[PDB]
């Protein structure tokens, strides 16, 4: 029945956000140490944020359903991006069905042809941008382009890509991102006020929706769009085109940076001299494969590539925190978290806990969690990442294709520092220069 | 450049509405006479209402497009009934397309099978409610039920009627009507405020929309619904189900009372002793026909029934006024009507003008307008009634079927007085008792 200890209220407005941008790990470790507790509370903009910082308590955070811990209220910022009535802006039961419908479309049973479609786009991109025997590139910009290109080949039909290509898509998604006020998570009063950038992203989304309508009419005269319009709710009705447009935008938005960042970190580690052992170990795994790879190879026959990916996400999780609004009080350890808190779990913090991942700064693909449930890079339980399998697939295929055909050398002594200022954390951009060399 | 004369401002709030409910014709005639002008203005709730009361000026009222005289703003009351984004609540160009799409569905080319489907429902209703050799009924209640029953057979598919029958439909439409504040036409400030009855009609419409969704999914696994979902806008997109649900509700709403009232008046006149000449004349026309009538009979071979219907609408038009918001000043006669007026034309007033219809109180199906364009019972120009042909069809078929098989006697000396208190004016309810006699 104890309230968690409270790191007492600071004066600068949203001042803890500045600390989360500079040294989030060290900050949350200091709170843990100095309050002598794995569960503690900070105040951000008058909003109590209770951080669950002990991996043994993960199940208490990820288990409860929306009737008790709800993410809807924390992601009010995305409502102009995905649309009213879509995903988290929808009532709990319609929301639940919508997410499941998108998940049905990203199950491993749907990746027939994805590996080739991906390998083809990767090969295309390397042909168009990495022409020389040798050259310098920014790995992070380049993986980004590969991720959106590959996503579009796998997911969109030939007629859709003709009308709206991957470069126009990345732009829309990048423009929408830039309209967000990530700190408004702690300023719900602000989101009740008219914002002009909200209307602009609504107008942009309307134009995309008009394009998807024109295509459906044309088709009516199997890809992601076509799959979602086949969906039937339990009440026997279909998703509206509005709702479908919305879920497509959520799909793409989610993956743009996280998968980019994950591909990039994984490559940055593999190419580093200090990790020649793992690179040789990856080559022993993938040199076995035919040129034109297949679903079976990447999915079923790449366990060690998967580890390299996992540990990159372990060491440098792209989403630093996972958050809910407590709609009814919840037990955590010896504490009770009261109604109205934001309750948060931190993959960064739990991935750097010395008990769960001894020597946490060391990238080591052959480690395993010493605390069961501690790895939460793709979340857990009810709200577990539904794109995990696609993202792994994309990223593994890109790793194999790229490393089979080129070597890479980082143009700096140590692996990039993560840059924590951004919504999705990745390696610092101007530290990602890389020399490539065709084999 | 003259402003029309202004009937100067009265004090009781919305007090002229009370006069429009008791003696609208006499009131507008007094304004015309006493201001010595066919074009004059009254003030209702601070809103200037400029009435165009000379049939020679009809073209100046009905010709201009929405960029100049707009009905959207006057029918803000219907937005909870038909939905946001639907009909008049839609932007002028989408609105224009929507109305046309409904009109495409009610062209004479679509009435294959309508005459039988109608005659079958009429025969059914007479079998179930007029069983005796002789009995008493309220004609107005009974035509009402026939109009909605027939409409549903003609317009809805077998699978739709199974799931939502004509009695549940009439109820929904009657509940929605009863949520309206017809005087809020002159109280636009009121419609900007939350009204609880607005939410209730939105909830009821959602339930209808869910039903139409369930059916489309079932079908996907030719009637009005099916026709509208085939529609393609100029930009190559489809109407949403929301929009389609809305237009169906507008379709049905429009016809419930107007067609009922028109059938009822026409019968009330025909059955009256004073009009035996016209009844015999109708019989000479329809006794020629086979029992199971057809499209060709009613459409192509009933000119005199049509006249009887027209003159009933001439004498007692169901919609007393037609209205627009002046969005840019317009010339009318020697006057100019300024931006921001409601400009109105009155079928009642123009149908009772002695120059246009000499001896206007006399029902006489063999008269013709002495002023070209004076008959406006179904409007004119751009906003001409798009259900006119269906309504005539329904009403003619009901007249033939009913009069071939029964005689009728009104249980009172004179034809009913119209009751002007209602939104759609018809004959006074408790004056419509009628004795029927099977032939
Ligand atoms: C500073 C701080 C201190 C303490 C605490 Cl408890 C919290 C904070 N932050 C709260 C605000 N932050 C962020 C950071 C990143 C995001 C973010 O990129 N979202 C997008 C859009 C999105 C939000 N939901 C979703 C659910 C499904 C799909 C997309 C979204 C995103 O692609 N997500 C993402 C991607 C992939 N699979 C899951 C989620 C943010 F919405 C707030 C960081 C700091
Ligand atoms: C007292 C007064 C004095 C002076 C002046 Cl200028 C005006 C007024 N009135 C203004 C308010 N009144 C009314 C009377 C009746 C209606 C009415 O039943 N509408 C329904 C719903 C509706 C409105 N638009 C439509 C357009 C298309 C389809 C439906 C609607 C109606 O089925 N329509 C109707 C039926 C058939 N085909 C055309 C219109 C009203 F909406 C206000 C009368 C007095
Ligand atoms: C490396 C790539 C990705 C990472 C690291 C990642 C990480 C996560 C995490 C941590 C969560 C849990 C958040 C929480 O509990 O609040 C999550 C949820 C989610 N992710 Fe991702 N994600 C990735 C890619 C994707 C992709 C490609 C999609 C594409 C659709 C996606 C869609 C989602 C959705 C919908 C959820 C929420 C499910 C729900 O709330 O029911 N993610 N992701
Ligand atoms: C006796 C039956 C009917 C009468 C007397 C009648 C009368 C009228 C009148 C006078 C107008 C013109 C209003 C104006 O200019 O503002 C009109 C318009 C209209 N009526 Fe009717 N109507 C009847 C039946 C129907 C039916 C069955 C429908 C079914 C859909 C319908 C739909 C409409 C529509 C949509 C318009 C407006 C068109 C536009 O604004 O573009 N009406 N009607």
């Amino acid at each position: 029945g104890k309230l968690p200890p409270v790191y007492p209220v600071t004066v600068p407005f949203l001042g803890h956000i500045v600390q989360f941008g500079k040294n989030p790990l060290e900050f949350m470790q200091r709170c843990k140490r100095d309050l002598k507790s794995g569960v503690f509370t900070i105040s951000i903009g008058g909003q109590r944020v209770t951080i669950v910082g002990d991996p043994h308590e993960h199940s208490r955070f990820f288990s409860p359903r929306n009737e008790i811990l709800s993410p809807r209220e924390v992601y009010t910022i995305m409502t102009p991006v995905f649309g009213e009535g879509v995903a988290y802006a929808a009532p709990y039961p319609r929301m639940r069905e919508q997410l499941n419908f998108l998940a049905e479309e990203l199950t491993i049973a749907k990746f027939q042809n994805f590996v080739p479609a991906i390998q083809h786009e990767v090969r295309k991109f390397m042909a168009e941008n990495w022409k020389e025997d040798e050259g310098v590139i920014n790995l992070l910009e380049d993986c980004g382009a590969m991720i959106i290109n590959t996503a579009c080949q796998c997911l969109f039909g030939e007629d859709l890509r003709k009308r709206l290509n991957a470069r126009h898509f990345a732009q829309l998604l990048s423009k929408m991102e830039s309209s967000l006020i990530p700190a408004a998570v702690f300023m719900p009063w602000l989101l009740r006020l008219p914002l002009p950038q909200s209307a602009r992203c609504r107008e942009a989304r309307a134009e995309l929706q008009k394009i998807l309508g024109e295509i459906i009419v044309a088709r009516e005269k199997s890809d992601l769009l076509g799959g979602l319009l086949k969906a039937v709710y339990r009440d026997g009705t279909r998703m509206s085109l509005h709702e479908v447009c919305g879920m497509i935008v959520a799909a793409m938005f989610a993956g743009q940076h996280t998968s980019t960042i994950t591909t990039s970190w994984s490559m940055l580690h593999l190419m580093h001299p200090k990790n020649k052992k793992w690179l040789d170990k990856l080559h022993k795994e993938i040199d076995e494969f035919p040129a034109q790879l297949n679903y079976d190879n990447v999915m079923d026959e790449m366990p060690f590539a998967e580890r390299c990916v996992r540990e990159s996400i372990r060491r440098d999780p792209p989403l630093l925190m996972v958050m809910r609004m407590v709609k009814a009080e919840v037990k955590v350890g010896s504490y009770v978290v009261p109604k109205g808190d934001i309750i948060a779990c931190s993959p960064l913090l739990s991935h750097h806990d010395e008990e769960a991942f001894p020597n946490p700064r060391l990238w080591d693909p052959e480690r395993d969690e010493k605390v069961d449930g501690a790895f939460i890079g793709f979340g857990a339980g009810v709200h577990k990442c539904i794109g995990q399998k696609f993202a792994l697939l994309q990223v593994k295929t890109i790793l194999a294709t790229a490393f089979r055909e080129y070597d890479f050398q980082l143009l700096r002594d140590e692996v990039p520092d993560p840059d924590y200022h951004t919504m999705v954390v990745g390696p610092t951009l101007n530290q990602c220069l890389v020399k490539y060399t065709r084999k």
